[PDB]
């Protein structure tokens, strides 16, 4: 009727991304075509209502968010979310042209600092499911470094935050659990309370692959993960064994309260194949800006407006301190999360 199909853009388990043409509207878009199943047509309406919550509050589009267009039930019931069309998401851009360089991901850094600081102190909703496939490259655009030949995004590197179908907020239930496994927060599988600071457990987890192109916890079992953390970060605090919310997390430490071992031999082949974050990272604020989203204690660990004020984004995006969006250039902000 209004909207004509004219690519395919990615597929998946939720559905399709098509470009299509408005035709009352006179322009390209892109539309999220969520399979028509019960519980992904209602996890759709309820990612579109976290989606016009979002632009209904920043008019002028202030933040890296994704922006809503329109949307619809289709007449076959598919629901359908019309937003513009932006570029590949990051994991596309470091699979086919290798890492950032320090510049781009100090930018990405800081955009998507401003977007969560926003989502978490003035919507104060948290996205729990961020990873290297639903952050967006503004635009597909490439330019080629006359040095190196290699490609470079654009300059500057702008990004979208995209997927808010699990967005949560100030009650969520205390045990739930969020997050792909990769990046998801030990509070989270432990069930040791868990907010905003979940969300920036997963940058830590982003950035250091953003930077290495690859992840720092490829692990599919819980106690693995838990092994890896040990390995990539230190040991786990003592106390845990006794806090864990749930059977489940309790039952991967001892009596006395240490971690069960693994010896399911693809287990310990992985852990002893991996090392600390801290001899990878070799740019110490970038390595201090890892260590610290990865910060075992969730109050010490960086808030998103520490993340995006981080030295590391002031060393080698520099004009971070003109952009509107910078914490001193704006006025007194509501307070940082706790935790
Ligand atoms: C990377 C996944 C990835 O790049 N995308 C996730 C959804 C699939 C389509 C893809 N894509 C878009 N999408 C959008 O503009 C858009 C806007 C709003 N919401 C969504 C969900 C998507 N536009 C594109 C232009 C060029 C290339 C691509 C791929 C593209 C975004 C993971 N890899 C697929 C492995």
């Amino acid at each position: 009727g209004r909207f004509k199909i004219l690519s395919l853009l990615g597929e998946g388990t939720f559905g399709k991304v098509v470009e299509a043409w408005d035709r009352k509207r006179k322009e390209y878009c892109a539309v999220k075509i969520v399979r028509n199943v019960p519980k992904y047509t209602r996890d759709a309406k309820i990612e579109i209502q976290f989606m016009e919550r979002v632009r209904l509050s920043d008019v002028e589009d202030r933040f890296p968010l994704m922006k809503i267009q329109r949307y619809f039930q289709n007449e076959t019931g598919h629901m359908c979310i019309v937003m513009p069309k932006y570029g590949p998401c990051l994991l596309d851009w470091i699979m086919k042209h290798g890492p950032f360089n320090h510049r781009h991901l100090a930018q990405i850094i800081f955009q998507v600092g401003a977007a969560l600081d926003y989502f978490h102190t003035e919507l104060h909703l948290m996205h729990t499911d961020l990873k290297p496939e639903n952050i967006l490259m503004e635009s597909g655009d490439t330019s080629v470094d006359p040095m190196t030949h290699r490609a470079l995004p654009p300059e500057p590197c702008r990004v979208r935050i995209c997927d808010l179908g699990g967005c949560c907020d100030e009650r969520h239930s205390r045990t739930a659990i969020v997050s792909t496994r990769h990046y998801r927060s030990p509070e989270v599988v432990l069930s040791l309370g868990w907010m905003y600071s979940t969300d920036l457990w997963s940058m830590g987890c982003i950035i250091y692959e953003l930077y290495t192109g690859k992840l720092l916890y490829d692990t599919h079992d819980n106690l693995e993960h838990l092994h890896l953390m040990e390995k990539t970060l230190g040991r786990l605090p003592a106390d845990w064994s006794v806090r864990c919310g749930t059977q489940e997390a309790r039952d991967l430490f001892t009596a006395a309260g240490t971690l069960q071992p693994c010896k399911d031999p693809k287990h310990i082949a992985r852990i002893a194949r991996a090392r600390p974050v801290r001899e990878v990272i070799t740019e110490p604020l970038l390595c201090d800006l890892i260590l610290n989203l990865l910060h075992y204690d969730r109050q010490r660990r960086l808030n998103a407006r520490q993340m995006m004020s981080h030295a590391y984004v002031h060393k080698y995006f520099p004009e971070c301190r003109q952009h509107p969006n910078h914490v001193d250039n704006r006025s007194k902000l509501p307070p940082t999360p706790v935790m």
